[PDB]
């Protein structure tokens, strides 16, 4: 048989099939098959054509995406997609009347639109163009301008700035419609005093002079953006007068200093909840605000405030959790770390500070997935005590002891990692199994949790992989100080414990990272194992997530310490296993993992022959405020400046003499600025250490254009193969 | 068997070349720094006296970078806080020490961040540039007279050059020219208002949180150019109560019709200044000869004293029109000019007559006019043994052109085939500086009968050292192509056996008027590769190279990236045909223009070269500066030479790099050949899916010349060449 080759990985030869559906009610979903949109009845599996592919055969633009209005009356068509940062982009939009069969030609959505969204019910539109908000009541009618303060790189109304996009909301959107669309809530960010990161963009060969890209980006300790929050009533908008936006100000506990808006969740038609986080991210407050029908204002009663703090670290995994409100809005369920530091579901009454934990144990809840009148549905890693597995559970709102695992025993050898998609009122759910075996998508009914049918079993891919010498995956743990620390290994085919193999350590090791899991992947590690016979291992030490706060907070204010030492120790335990070749152990990572690779290579352990750092952080003062400060505090003498200075890659330059190093970075990286790698190379040069390097002209943090992606993986394969003496 | 010349020897300067750097102070005395002391030497008898004691340099606290004693010897200017800018420019702090009063001047001090400073040619007047304006000090202790008030960073330059004139026109930061006796101060003013800026990131020390963007007015080929104006101020009529009057000398109408440049300033007498102007299309230039008018206070450049210089086959001059050497009365001058056969020879002109008389001729060229007296003109040429790569001093009777004497040819013919000279203030004495093929030799001579006075430095110390080292040898010879000689040089390993097949590295420049094949003795990276690694390091001078006539030099006019590239490939073919070269192991490397030719050669698909290294290469001519590029390429317009600008890019050759091993190196703060150039090569390589090796150098400029980066690049490059040539490595403890 043949092996899974680099070409197979770079050309996507063996494709993973998915079953991406969009729910449209509590009994029907839409499914895009052969470019045509089908509407499926969930109970009987019968289909009808919703939108036939030929409809737009004369549109004249390639359509990137689509979005049907909740009432199914109109379809929004996305084209001219232009990527900005990780989540952002701009686009052109066209509106089609699905009943009249007419494209909207007057009062259109402008070109270079930043964000657009339908109301949760009906067909109102809200959009952001030139950093201002606009609302369309009817797709054929002129838009009402909501904001007038919009200014590129300065004022953002209803869109996020670089740092909130990346670190807080993981989205460009800063617009939140009320459940029935009466109100439109939005945030406004002000970057006036945020310093700019400047870098050269070379563009096409014809560009005579390079362009300087300038982005407001706050590095650790710098002046941060300010935020304001507003609510406009879209039902009282006028063609003759400018819109009235009511401001909801942050509480006094937050107003005394630098802070962030970290969550927006509507509770009812007249009740909105907001979470605010201090710049020192171990203290947060939730305001529960109500609309006053008689005054037009929004009252956040001090009696409905909920405080959340951490004595051992920061609040939340990456931010405070979102609340899941009951229909009356008088109570909510929220993931909170308990007295033992394990993240569990807490039940709050809006007027009561103390909550009741409805789950418990030495395992964590990952997310609350659906809340109904009788049950709360959640994902957790409780099953077989495996932190790297995922399963759906349901718990009875009137009896916490009434827990049922809905996914645990459906296909236990194939499916140990699930995600779920519930119908509009949770009558049905799609289970998405993603490992250890081939992905499996199934449809279920919540009536009595019974399987309806298999949506996608990846039989086509299984037929293909039967003729390929595929690698296997081992998931196990080592015991350190009477604590379990899990690892995974991508093992070559026909693996023999009596033979010795080179080993590559694939690192992330960031706070709340998890690199040891039950997910099935087709990646670079598949090629290295299948073709090159390299063991590709990953380890979750101190600072990794989903195992409790004693493990996750262990690196609080001390990045570049325990998580680094634990990767070295892991490799020691691996080498001192009879199938590893101690002379050929390598380490690699991208992003935070690039940082840990570099720290490991500069540690003087003598364990690693060689390593690759792709776009690494080198010093924490160069990275953004929101992420860095969460774990490190402020880079001031009064706070944590001493550890900011003690945890640089540069300080370890002399030790790189003991290793072969490949340093890679994209020149247009807006995230981990090229500066970071430019500072590593200069430190290496200053102590006279030889190393290998590669820059990627105009590539960002992803190094993801078709040609650069192919080049980096080809270049890296050569480096590893030469290090491991492979032909 | 003895030890070899190692990379460490090259990087740590283990074997040092001694020099004898002297400064003439009269027609019979020179100054020389020995044991940090300033010694004054009598040229005739070789006796010395101490001018300034080594210890005097320590009564200031700070370290002195350089010094400059005033012509009359009454004062000493002391340079400190030296901060490098471009190739020639820098800023610094200055202190003046009164040699008669034996005290440091502390009042009306030369300001910090001074751009340029110079004494008058006679006496002790000072002229300086601070914040892009000119200032004059009549007496070191007296307040300075502000000459200009228009100075503005990156916009108006008064008496200093902008980036492009410093690099390509004057090879200096200075744009100040004192009259022979210091009565007048002439200066240029450059205006960069509409010149676009090259912007690049500077990272600085690790403590800098946000990188800084460096912005420099830099005109790329075809872009808007700086404008120039020229002025003369009389320093003897300066007033404390009124602003100074600067008289403007305007360019002629033949230049004013379009874009142009000021390309030379040479004083003829106390009251006569000459200027040369060049059109943006550098095949036409005009010399104005301007006299001072006592009846007006102005400078009249009579139309009848103009001198036109043009070229039908290329550009004017080697890199610019030559400088004139005027006779004492200022009524005649001697100037290097290309003749009818295209060989550069000395022409004699009358200031009022258009036709000149060639005083030298032959299939060889004059390199420079070195001194002119009442009876003799002294010059350097490559006439001897018909060797373009050799250099010798000659003298000629101004009264009989056939009466030529070689003053250096036969002093030490096996050791000395490459000379430079330094004449005393009225040419009574001269220092000869021999720089190859043997060890450098410095000797003192008297011009009265060309009598050899004494040996100043024979490098005996270094000879003693190199006797215990297995040194490589140097072969200088030629190949015949189309009945034309093309010279080459080869750094050959010690105990060189012609019966073996050695690997070969081709060390390239190949720029217009380049000369890489010569008789100079060098201690460099090529010495290590030959001595230790047993690699032959060859260099070839093909079409476009200088000092052999215009048929060779102009052959690449409007066609850079053609003949000079093909000729390097052909050279290597002839080298692999020589029998002692291993055809499977031929590499090519080069910096700057040589980086460009390396890249073009590697992308040619010839199959001759296994591997190559391009250090800071030009990749496309539109990315390089106007003055250099346009000289050979014309304008990048459809009407002019855009088609060849597009046809001569490295990027267009990306697919062919599949056949070779490539190392691309570039400094991130290179203000000259912008990192952009290499960033465009790597993107082209990536787009066609070609693998290659790369290395950037954080905050390093075009020289990659800081102690640590210099050591790193040469170490990294040695490893690349050794792996390409299958040569073994050596482990080290740490
Ligand atoms: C998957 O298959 C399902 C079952 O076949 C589909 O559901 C069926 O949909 C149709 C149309 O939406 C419904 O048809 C008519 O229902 C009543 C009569 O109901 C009785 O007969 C049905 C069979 O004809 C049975 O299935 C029922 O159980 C029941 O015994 C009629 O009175 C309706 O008429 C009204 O609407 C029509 C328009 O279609 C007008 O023309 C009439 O004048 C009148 O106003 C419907 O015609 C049927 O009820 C429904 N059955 C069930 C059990 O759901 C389902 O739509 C399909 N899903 C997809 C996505 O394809
Ligand atoms: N910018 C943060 C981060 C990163 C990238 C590059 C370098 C470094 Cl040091 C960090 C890590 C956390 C990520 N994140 C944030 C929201 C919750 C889910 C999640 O996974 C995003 C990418
Ligand atoms: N910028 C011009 C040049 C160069 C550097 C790098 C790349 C390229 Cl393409 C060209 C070549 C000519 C040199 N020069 C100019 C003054 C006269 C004497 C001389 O030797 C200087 C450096
Ligand atoms: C978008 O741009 C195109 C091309 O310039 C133009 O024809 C079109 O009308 C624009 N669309 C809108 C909604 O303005
Ligand atoms: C933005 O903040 C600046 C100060 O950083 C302030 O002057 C300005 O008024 C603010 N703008 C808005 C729209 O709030
Ligand atoms: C709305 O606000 C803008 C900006 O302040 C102003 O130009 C416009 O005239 C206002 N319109 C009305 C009706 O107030
Ligand atoms: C939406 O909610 C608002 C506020 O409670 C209410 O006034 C309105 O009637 C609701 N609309 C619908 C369609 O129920
Ligand atoms: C939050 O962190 C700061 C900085 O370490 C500290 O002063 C404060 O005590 C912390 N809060 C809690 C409740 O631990
Ligand atoms: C284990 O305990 C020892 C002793 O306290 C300590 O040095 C080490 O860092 C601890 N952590 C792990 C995970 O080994
Ligand atoms: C050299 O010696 C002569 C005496 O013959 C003397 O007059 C002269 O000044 C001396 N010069 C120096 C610089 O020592
Ligand atoms: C130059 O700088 C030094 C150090 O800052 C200062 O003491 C001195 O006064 C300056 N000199 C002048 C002439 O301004
Ligand atoms: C510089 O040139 C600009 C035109 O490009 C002109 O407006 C300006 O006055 C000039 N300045 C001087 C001092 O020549
Ligand atoms: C000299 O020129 C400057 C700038 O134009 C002016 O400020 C100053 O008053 C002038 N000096 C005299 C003495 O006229
Ligand atoms: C210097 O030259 C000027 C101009 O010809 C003249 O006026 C002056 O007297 C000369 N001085 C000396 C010392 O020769
Ligand atoms: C100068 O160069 C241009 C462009 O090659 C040419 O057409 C012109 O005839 C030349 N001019 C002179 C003065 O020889």
């Amino acid at each position: 048989r043949k092996t899974y080759t680099l070409t197979d990985y770079l050309k996507n030869t063996y494709r993973l099939k998915l079953y991406s559906l969009r729910w449209i009610s509590d009994h029907e979903y839409l499914y895009k098959q052969e470019n045509n949109i089908l509407v499926f009845n969930a109970e009987y599996g019968n289909s009808s054509v919703f939108l036939e592919n030929s409809t737009f055969d004369e549109f004249g633009h390639s359509i990137n995406d689509y979005s049907i209005s909740p009432d199914g009356q109109f379809i929004l068509l996305e084209y001219n997609y232009v990527k900005q940062w990780r989540h952002s982009y701009t686009a052109s939009y066209d509106i089609y009347d699905l009943n009249k069969r007419q494209l909207i030609t007057e009062e259109r959505i402008p070109n270079n639109t930043q964000w657009v969204t339908w109301s949760p019910v009906g067909h109102k539109l809200a959009y952001v163009w030139n950093n201002d908000i606009y609302v369309k009541i009817e797709p054929n009618l002129p838009s009402y301008r909501i904001t007038w303060t919009g200014k590129e790189d300065i004022i953002y109304n209803g869109i996020t700035d670089w740092v909130y996009e990346e670190e807080v909301f993981s989205a460009y959107s800063a617009l939140w419609w009320s459940p029935n669309g009466t109100f439109l809530a939005y945030a406004q960010f002000n970057d006036t005093e945020v310093p700019l990161i400047e870098y050269s963009f070379y563009s096409d060969e014809s560009l005579q002079y390079p362009k300087t890209v300038r982005v407001p980006y706050p590095k650790a300790g710098a002046v941060n953006p300010t935020v304001k929050f507003f609510v406009v009533n879209t039902d009282s908008l006028s063609s003759v007068t400018n819109a009235t936006s009511i401001q909801i100000t942050a509480p006094a506990s937050m107003l005394i200093g630098d802070h962030y808006l970290c969550d927006v969740t509507w509770a009812t038609q007249e009740r909105i909840s907001l979470q605010w986080l201090r710049r020192i991210q171990n203290y947060s407050v939730m305001d529960i605000c109500d609309y006053d029908e008689s005054s037009g204002r929004w009252n956040c009663l001090v009696a409905r405030q909920h405080i959340e703090m951490s004595t051992t670290g920061w609040v939340g995994r990456f931010r405070p959790s979102e609340p899941h409100f009951t229909l009356d809005g008088n109570s909510f369920y929220k993931i909170i770390s308990n007295e033992e530091g394990y993240r569990h579901i807490c039940y709050f009454q809006i007027d009561k500070k103390d909550c009741t934990f409805i789950t418990k144990g030495t395992w964590e809840v990952i997310g609350i997935e659906a809340l109904t009148s009788d049950y709360l549905y959640y994902i957790s890693n409780e099953y077989k005590g495996m932190p790297g597995g995922r399963n759906l559970y349901k718990i009875q709102l009137i009896d916490y002891t009434k827990v049922t695992c809905l996914s645990c025993e459906l296909n236990p050898e194939r499916c140990q990692y699930y995600s779920v998609s519930f119908s509009k009122e949770a009558k049905y759910y799609q289970l998405r199994c993603s490992g250890p075996g081939l992905p499996l998508y199934t449809l279920h009914s919540s009536v009595n949790d019974k399987g309806l049918r298999v949506l996608e079993d990846n039989s086509a891919l299984d037929k293909m992989l039967q003729n390929v010498q595929m690698p296997s995956k081992k998931l196990d743990f080592i015991i350190l100080n009477e604590t379990k620390f899990w690892y995974q290994m991508i093992l070559p085919p026909h693996f023999d414990k009596s033979k010795k193999y080179p080993l590559l350590l694939d690192v992330y090791a960031g706070p709340c990272s998890q690199k040891a899991d039950t997910v099935f992947r087709l990646n670079w590690a598949t090629y290295l194992a299948s073709t090159e016979n390299i063991i590709v291992a990953s380890f979750d030490g101190r600072g990794s997530g989903y195992q409790g706060d004693k493990i996750m907070h262990a690196i609080n204010r001390r990045l570049g310490t325990f998580e680094v030492e634990d990767q070295i120790e892991a490799a020691r335990q691996f080498s001192k296993m009879g199938f590893v070749d101690n002379k050929r152990i390598a380490i690699w990572g991208w992003s935070y993992g690039g940082y840990v690779t570099s720290m490991v290579l500069g540690s003087g352990s003598g364990v690693f022959k060689c390593g690759i750092a792709v776009a690494p952080v080198s010093r924490w003062e160069y990275y953004d405020s929101v992420y860095t400060e969460r774990y490190m505090g402020l880079p001031t003498p009064e706070d944590n400046l001493d550890h900011y200075r003690n945890s640089t890659v540069m300080s370890r330059a002399e030790n790189f003499k003991q290793v072969e190093y490949l340093l890679i970075h994209g020149t247009a990286d807006d995230n981990v600025h090229f500066q970071q790698s430019a500072q590593i190379s200069k430190a290496l040069v200053d102590v006279g250490v030889d190393f290998q390097a590669m820059w990627y002209t105009d590539e960002d943090h992803g190094i993801a254009s078709s040609t650069a992606h192919q080049h980096i993986y080809t270049h890296m394969s050569h480096f590893i193969k030469q290090c491991f003496s492979l032909p």
